[PDB]
C-alpha cells in the first residue's frame, strides 16, 4: 500500500498479480528455487485462501436472510423452483461433458503408475432421499458451525420467509421487532460486502502467491500425462459453456455473445479468485448496471446460486476421478463412473464456491468407493499430482460456475420480464 | 384443493393422522409390506422430526430472553417477585408430580421398542452437584452448536435479566443498545412461532409416516400405553389441583372448596376453548366479579400468568419424558429426573400457548435429558406417538394452567390483604 | 445482610477471599479435613470458574466490534491514526516488557502445583507462521464454537471497521442497517459487562474456594511466589516507564524528566482513586495547563486513551500468563509468547473498565494462548492466585495506564506541532 495500489483497477491488479505470479513461478521453478517459493512466498497464498473462507458462511447467511425477505414468497417461489431446475438441467449436462472429454483425451492413460487392480471397478451408493434430507438442519447453529452451506441457505430462507409474513402482521410491536431482525441480516451483510471488496484489494498478492507456488512446483508436471487433464478440464470446460449456456440463451431470447461480453467482469474476476463468494460483489453489480436484471431477482438468486451450482464440480470430478481410476490401472465403464453424481451433484451441491472445493469433494468420493489408503497407494500419487494442479483446475471450476450463475439469474430474469431490455440493445 | 387442509383444526388432524398411520402400519404390516412402508413412507417422517429438531435451539433461546427481560427481578416490584416465584414453585412441583404419576403408572412398559440388546453401561452417572454444575455453560456458543439446551437457557436467561437491568439506565446510547438487542431477540422468537406453525401445518403427514412405519415394522402394541398415558396425566392433573392448588390454599387460610366451586367457570371455559391466553378475559373476570381481587392486582399476575404459568404443560412433559425413556429402554435416574425438573420449568418463561409448546417443549425436554431424537431413533418414535396423542392430552391440560393462574392471583391478592374477605363468607 | 456483602470494594473483597481461603485451607491440611473442602467446598470454584470461561466469548466478540467500530479509518483523521498506532504500539512494547520481567524474575517457579510432566502432550507445535496464519479463521462461527480467542478477535475487528465504513454511506438503507447492527453488538457488550460485575461480586466465593482447596490438598507455596509476581509487575510498570516512554519522549524532543514531574498530579490520582476514568478530568486539566497540549488533541487523545491505552493491563498480562504457565509446569514457547502479545494488543480496543476486566482479559488471553481455564485443571488454580492478587496491582496499573495517555497527547501534540512551549522551555 503507498496510497495508488488502491486505486489501480482491481481487475487489472488481479490480472497484472497472476501474470507475475504464472512467470515468477515458471522461471524459479525451473532454477531450482522450490523450497524457497513454499517457505517465503506461500504463506501468502494461504493467508488469502483462509480469507476467502472467512466470509462465506456469514455472506450466504445474511444474503440468503435478506434475499428472502425482500422477495414475496410467489415471487420467491416462481423464481427459486425455475433456478434449481436450471442447475439441474446444466450440471446434467455438465455431468454428460465430464463424461465425454475425460475419454476424449483418454486422459491419465499412459501414466503407468505400477499398478494393474485396484478398489474402484464398482461403488456406486448414491443415497438420494438422504440427501435432500439432509438439507435440513438438525440444528441451524451447528450447521453453521461445522460448515454446511446447504442447510444454513435452508434456514435462512425459511426465516426469510418467516420475517416477510412478520412484517405484514398488525400488532405493532411484531413489525417493529421484524424489521429490526431484518436490519441487523442487512448490516451482516453490507458489513460482509465491505470486506469482500477489501480483500480482493489484497487479491492481486494472493493469486501471486498462490500461481507463484503452483508453477513453481508443478511446473514440471505440465509435461506428462497431467497436461492432459489440465487439457481435459478446459476443453470439457469452454465446451460447457459455448454449448449449455449458449444453447440456453439462443432459446430464451437472450443474444450470447452480449452475455459474453457483458458477464466478462464477473468471468474474469471469478477465473482468478477461484471463488464463487468472494466475486459475489462482482456478480451483483454486473447483473446490475451490465446486465439489467432487477434487484428482486439477483439479490437472490446470486447468492443462492454462488453455492448450489455444480457445474464445474461436476465437469472437474467428471475428469479428475477418470485420472485416478486409470493412473491406478484400474479400470471403470461410463455407468460405473458415476461416482460423481455420487458426490458432485448430491454430496457436493454446498461446498461449490470455496477455493479447492473440487480437491476435497474428490477426497471425499475416493474414499467412499474403497480406495482409502493415503499415505502409500497409487491412489495417493494420483491425487497428489491432482492436489498440485488443483489451483490451475479451480481457476476455471468456477469461472464457469460464476458464468453459469449469471446465466441462471438472465434466464430467471428474461422469463419474469424483470430484465431490462434498454441495457440488452447493441 | 389445499386450504381445506390447512383450515382444518391442526392438533386435530394430528390425531387423524396418528390413527390413520396406526390402520395403514397394521395392513401394511399384514399384507406384507413392511420394506416398501419403511422405504417410500418413512421418509417424510424423518423429514418432520428435522423439521422439529431444527427449531428447538433457536425458539429456546430467543424465547427465554424475551421472556426472562420481561418478568426480571429489575422491573418486578412486591407483587411480581410475589408471583412469579410462586409460579416457578408450582410449575416444578407439577414436574415432580409428572414424574411421581410416571413412575407409579409404569407408563411405556407395554412399548416394543428399542432395539434387543442396546447397552448396559448406560449407569455410571456425574453425581448431582456436577451435573448441577454443568448447567453454567462454558462457552456460550458452544452450548448453541453441541446442542445442549439446558446451559443455552442459563445464558439466556441471564441475557435477559441482564437486558432489563440495561433499559433502566441512564445513557440514551446503551438504552438504545440493549432496546435494539431485545428487539432483534424479540423478532427472531416470533419468526420461530411462525416457524413452528408452519411445521405443525406439515406434522400430518409427519407423524402419520412415523406411525405408520412403527406398527408396520413389527405391530408394536399402541393402544395399550397410548390408553395408559393419558388417564396418567389426566390423574395427574387431578391430584395437580386437589393436592397443590389446595395444600396451597389451606396453608394460606383460603377456602379451597369453595375456591373450586367458584372457579368452574374459568375451568369449564378453559377445558372446551384449548387456549391459554384465549381464556383470559373469562379468568379475568371471574377473579374480579366473584373472587374479589381488585384490578391492581389481577391486571399483572393473570396476564403474565396465561405465558410464563403452564403447569399443565409442565406435568404434561413430566409424564411423557418418562413414557419416552421407559418406552426405548433407558429409565431415568435421579440426574435427569432433575434436569427434567428444571428443563421443563425454565422453559415455561419460553411459551406462547399452542405455537410457543406445540410440544416442542418436550423435543426440548428429551434433548436436555440426552435422550435425542435423531431421525430413525427409537425416542422419535415414543416422541411420534405422544405428539399425535397431542389433542386429547391438550384438551384437558388447558383446563389446569388457568386454575393455577386463579390460585396464584388469590394467594398473592390474600397475601397483601387486599383480597375482601366479603366474596368468601357464608 | 446481603446488600452489605455487595457494596464492599469488589477487588478488596477478593483479596480478602484469597487471604481467608489460603488460612481456612492451612487449617483444614493440618486438620486432615481435605475430603470435606475436596467435596463441599471446591464445587463453588468450578462454579465460579465456569461462569467466568462463560464470558470470553461473547465479551472477546462484542467488545471487540464495539471498540474497533470505534477507532478505525472511516472515522480517524490525521491525529486519529498517529494516536492509535502509538497506543497500539505501546501496548505491544508493554506487553513484551512483561513477558521479558516474568521471565527474568522467574515468577511462579517454585509452587509446581502442576499435574506433572506432561498433561498436555502435544508433540509438533503450530510454527511460527502457521501460527500468525491461524489468526484468520476459516469460519468465524467454528471459531466462535471452538473457542479460539484469536480468529474471533480478527473477524470482530474487521466487522468493526466495516460497519464504520458502512455508517460513512450515503444510501439512508444501508446506513440505518449499519447503526442497527453495531446498536445490536453495542447492547451484548453492555450486557457482558453487567454480567461480568456480578461475577465478580460472586469472585470472592469462588477464590476462597479454590486457595482452599489448593492449600488444604498439599500446603504449596502461596505468600512467596505472589509476593515474586507483585514485585515483577511493579518493577514491569516501573521498566515500562523508564523505558518506553522515556525513550519515546526523548527521540521525540520532549524532556522526559520534566514530563514526569508534570504529570504527578495524574499518576497521583490515577494511584489513589485506582480508576480510569475518574481521574480523566484531572487528566485534561493536567494537559492543558501543565503541558501545553490544545483541546484540538487532548479533548479526542485522553477520551481515547482511558479507553484503549492500557499498559498497565498489557503488562499485567504479560506477567501473569508468564507465572500460569511456570505455575502449571508448562513453560511457554515462542509462538505462544507471539500470540500472548497479539491478544493482549488487540484486546485492549475493547477493555471494559468494569472492576474486573483485568481478570476478564488474562483469562481471555489464557485461553487464546492454549492453557485452557477449565474447572478441576490447575489453570483454574493458579489463575485463581493471580485473580486473588489483583487488588495489589491495581493500585499501580491504573498509573501507566493513565502516564500513557498523557505521553502520548504531548508525542501526538509535538508531531502536529500543536504544544505551547511555554511549558517545557527554561
Amino acid at each position: 500500500l503507498l496510497r495508488r495500489y488502491l486505486d489501480y483497477p482491481v481487475l487489472w491488479k488481479i490480472l497484472w498479480g497472476l501474470v507475475l505470479g504464472a512467470v515468477f513461478g515458471l522461471i524459479a521453478g525451473h532454477f531450482g528455487y522450490a523450497g524457497a517459493v513454499k517457505t517465503y512466498i506461500k504463506p501468502f497464498g494461504d493467508l488469502f485462501v483462509r480469507l476467502l473462507k472467512m466470509l462465506v458462511m456469514p455472506i450466504v447467511l445474511a444474503s440468503l436472510v435478506v434475499g428472502a425477505a425482500s422477495i414475496s414468497p410467489a415471487r420467491l417461489g416462481r423464481v427459486g423452483v425455475k433456478i434449481v431446475v436450471y442447475y439441474l438441467a446444466t450440471s446434467a449436462m455438465a455431468v454428460f461433458f465430464g463424461l465425454i472429454v475425460g475419454r476424449l483425451f483418454n486422459v491419465g492413460a499412459n501414466v503407468n503408475l505400477g499398478s494393474g487392480t485396484g478398489k474402484a471397478i464398482e461403488a456406486q451408493p448414491p443415497s438420494l432421499v438422504q440427501t435432500l434430507l439432509n438439507i435440513v438442519p438438525t440444528n441451524p447453529f451447528a450447521s453453521l458451525a461445522k460448515g454446511e452451506v446447504l442447510p444454513v441457505i435452508f434456514f435462512a430462507i425459511i426465516l426469510g420467509i418467516a420475517i416477510t409474513y412478520l412484517m405484514n402482521r398488525n400488532e405493532e410491536r411484531v413489525r417493529k421487532s421484524a424489521e429490526t431482525l431484518l436490519r441487523v441480516f442487512d448490516g451482516l451483510a453490507e458489513a460482509m460486502y465491505l470486506i469482500v471488496g477489501g480483500v480482493m484489494q489484497y487479491a492481486p498478492i494472493g493469486v501471486f502467491a498462490l500461481i507463484a507456488y503452483v508453477m513453481a512446483e508443478q511446473g514440471v508436471r505440465v509435461v506428462g500425462p497431467l497436461a492432459k487433464v489440465v487439457g481435459a478440464v478446459y476443453t470439457g470446460l469452454f465446451l460447457q459453456i459455448v454449448i449449455t449456456y449458449f444453447i440456453l440463451l439462443k432459446v430464451f431470447g437472450i443474444d450470447p455473445i452480449k452475455f459474453i461480453r457483458k458477464a466478462k467482469d464477473a468471468m474474469i474476476t471469478a477465473f482468478v479468485t477461484r471463488s464463487s463468494s468472494g466475486t459475489l460483489p462482482v456478480t451483483m453489480r454486473v447483473a446490475e448496471e451490465e446486465m439489467g436484471v432487477d434487484k428482486g431477482i439477483f439479490s437472490f438468486t446470486l447468492p443462492l446460486g454462488a453455492t448450489i451450482n455444480m457445474d464445474g464440480t461436476a465437469l472437474y470430478q467428471g475428469v479428475t476421478v477418470l485420472f485416478v481410476a486409470n493412473a491406478i490401472g484400474h479400470p471403470l465403464t461410463l455407468g460405473q463412473q458415476l461416482v460423481v453424481v455420487l458426490t458432485a451433484v448430491l454430496a457436493s451441491i454446498g461446498t461449490a464456491g470455496v477455493p479447492g472445493a473440487g480437491a476435497i469433494m474428490l477426497a471425499m468420493v475416493l474414499q467412499s468407493v474403497g480406495l482409502d489408503l493415503t499415505p502409500g497407494s497409487p491412489v495417493a500419487l494420483a491425487y497428489a499430482m491432482i492436489l498440485g494442479i488443483d489451483a490451475i483446475l479451480d481457476m476455471g471450476r468456477t469461472m464457469v460456475n460464476v458464468t453459469g450463475d449469471l446465466a441462471g439469474t438472465v434466464i430467471v430474469a428474461k422469463t419474469e420480464k424483470e430484465l431490462d431490455e434498454s441495457k440488452w440493445i447493441s
